């Protein structure tokens, strides 16, 4: 199959699975620095003011969108009672690294100067996930650099670094669904040259971690990515940034998108919730 | 340093924790088989009716009581929005095993066939740290013998089994609070003879898991006892029930204890609540 032709499948795929009702849906258009960015905002079903979470889809920097993400960004919204905005990042191969990470910047940026009109008045997180977690990390930390002030980011089994040796990528690298095979692609797809692999924006775990906003980190027993993902909040935490860094055993990379018959993936959906509203609400 | 001594000074620790208000707290007295059983009972402050959890402290069935235990209970009925109900069963080494186990199950069964004096149309569900999710684990199995229909069992750090064998217990059994020696003395004070360690009521591990409540169990990365309790979510899975396990990174056993300094801790009395709240009230 062509890549088009998945990405096309993944918002099919989506379409079987059930949307909850959330307060209201808008699409916007962010006026980015390479592009105009689509979003799309969720509201939950109770009063304003609300904590703003800007959200990151995974597939890779190659799949997934807003459409196919739907349904997890109203689960979210419901679960975490804080306006979801769901960026539609530029794709790989089509647009190499680092067109992700600008889009998802300016997103965040615009997302921060512009609150108001979402009566945010509680603050903004980022969150994402594989990928999208790599975007939510990356971008908080040039956020950091230029002094927009973050509350939270939700890192679900993100991708942080290049990796040729942790024990995860070796031991889960096969049968789980996300497989070295993939990973090796998606890389090639997204990257521009060897060099991109010393950059920050690529992999996070090489930035300066000081004064980041504390964090969620969500890993999954049967995942390749698991031991990096542990690696970011250990060295979070070695930089003085308030982590939790939970590991849910039993599933694979992926599993929080199907939260509809993966329950595990229902509670993770529960816990986000419970980190958001504890950081903007105060509970 | 006497059992008497060791005792009041972790009472005077948890002394000087402060307390979150609840919406009302009851003392009552439970007609055990062997013993009268103090139990309290933390009510939130939302109105009902409610789920009602029955809580095991911990301690390794020498340790904590009711006081000690006080500012926890809290915590978890503002965060489950449901009816606590704290059990202060016989300890040792003054009350051998199985005084305990019956202890905690002659309040379970009590609770369950009084549930209308607390308002708990949404059912009972049973949960505990340490030695008390070992009572809680081990209460769920008996009420399945009894028909005793239980809605979800909250495993916080359990000790499920004897055990010389699993790497954990070597890994992270000295220099991370509770230790090897730690784990002995208790075991040494609890039991009656090595006969008892073929009761399943002593290690819950070795019975017949079918058709138990569902479950969450909290393990700890730095804990002897992480890796038997991922083993008896691993069992439970097997026997088809349905579980969440999930092991907290980066920190130590009993760190759910500690929430007000060990922001883990805190969140993972989150994550508690969610499920409670999920079961009982489909939220």
């Amino acid at each position: 199959a062509s890549v088009e032709e998945i990405r096309s499948l993944f918002k099919q795929f989506s379409s079987l699975t059930p949307r909850e009702e959330v307060g209201k849906i808008e699409d916007i258009t962010i006026p980015g620095s390479e592009t105009n960015i689509k979003a799309r905002v969720y509201y939950p079903k109770t009063q304003g003011p609300y904590g703003v979470l800007v959200y990151y889809h995974g597939g890779g920097f190659v799949l997934g969108d807003i459409e196919s993400y739907d349904p997890l960004c109203r689960a979210i919204t419901n679960s975490c009672q804080c306006v979801t905005i769901s960026v539609d990042y530029r794709l790989a191969p089509e647009n190499k690294f680092p067109a992700a990470v600008v889009d998802s910047f300016d997103a965040l940026k615009w997302v921060y100067n512009n609150s108001e009109k979402f009566n945010g008045k509680y603050g903004i997180a980022v969150g994402g996930d594989s990928a999208g977690g790599n975007l939510a990390a990356v971008t908080a930390i040039l956020s950091k650099k230029e002094n927009i002030k973050l509350k939270y980011q939700v890192l679900i089994y993100p991708a942080v670094s290049f990796d040729l040796i942790t024990k995860s990528l070796y031991d889960n690298g096969e049968g789980f669904f996300l497989t070295r095979e993939h990973i090796d692609w998606f890389g090639q797809q997204y990257l521009r040259s060897f060099a991109d692999l010393l950059d920050f924006r690529f992999s996070p775990i090489l930035a300066d971690l000081n004064d980041l906003p504390p964090a969620l980190i969500i890993t999954a027993e049967h995942d390749p990515l698991r031991d990096q993902g542990e690696a970011y909040a250990n060295k979070l935490l070695q930089s003085g940034v308030q982590v939790t860094s939970v590991r849910f055993n039993n599933v694979i990379h992926g599993f929080v998108s199907f939260f509809p018959f993966i329950e595990q993936g229902r509670d993770a959906i529960g816990l986000i919730g419970y980190v958001l509203r504890k950081v903007f609400y105060g509970k």
